[PDB]
């Protein structure tokens, strides 16, 4: 419905995303704690780390301060690399490009 | 109003004569509840999230009230170790996502 994607929440909010130069489609999800993305290099030093969603675990890598633009907004935050079935936006980027929950 | 996302969003929900705390989850296309019990006819179905899929049973046309707001719509139930309030009903209490 109202664009990006969607505001009113009828499509899933799918934004484009950029980093490490290349573009990814993800989605903003107020239900994730942290941002996970598919498999892709990323600079620096990274450390394990499982995180649990519906259906059990997964083995990530966990990248701190990542430059990744959201929908034109720029982040720099950790960012999880791991075996996602979806690249997903979590609260700890959506609050640093001043996303909001209404209603 | 308007829920900031510094914690998690989350809101009691009254739903089959029970309270419960239930998350706000954009990333949800469907509603899905922890083991209870609902009346009425139900189906089973697979859904998949990050660390693959469960078996859910599938109530349709359950009402629900989210945060003071009642809703109608198909509730998930089944071994989910969240309550997630999906965008199935998200939008019938008009949450709406704004950067
Ligand atoms: C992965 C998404 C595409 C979909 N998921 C909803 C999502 O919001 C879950 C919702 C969620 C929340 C807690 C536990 C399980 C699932 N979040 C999640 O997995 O986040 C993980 C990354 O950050 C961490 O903080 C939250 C858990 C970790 S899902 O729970 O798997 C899901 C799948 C299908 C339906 N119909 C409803 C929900
Ligand atoms: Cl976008
Ligand atoms: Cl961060
Ligand atoms: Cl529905
Ligand atoms: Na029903």
């Amino acid at each position: 419905s109202f664009n990006f994607p969607q505001i009113t929440l009828w499509k899933r909010p799918l934004v484009t995303i950029k980093i490490g130069g290349q573009l990814k489609e993800a989605l903003l999800d107020t239900g994730a704690d942290d941002t996970v993305i598919e498999e892709m290099s990323l600079p620096g030093r990274w450390k394990p780390k499982m995180i649990g969603g519906i259906g059990g675990f997964i083995k990530v890598r966990q990248y701190d301060q990542i430059i990744i633009e959201i929908a034109g907004h720029k982040a720099i935050g950790t960012v999880l690399v791991g075996p996602t079935p979806v690249n997903i936006i979590g609260r700890n980027l959506l609050t640093q490009i001043g996303a909001t929950l209404n209603f």
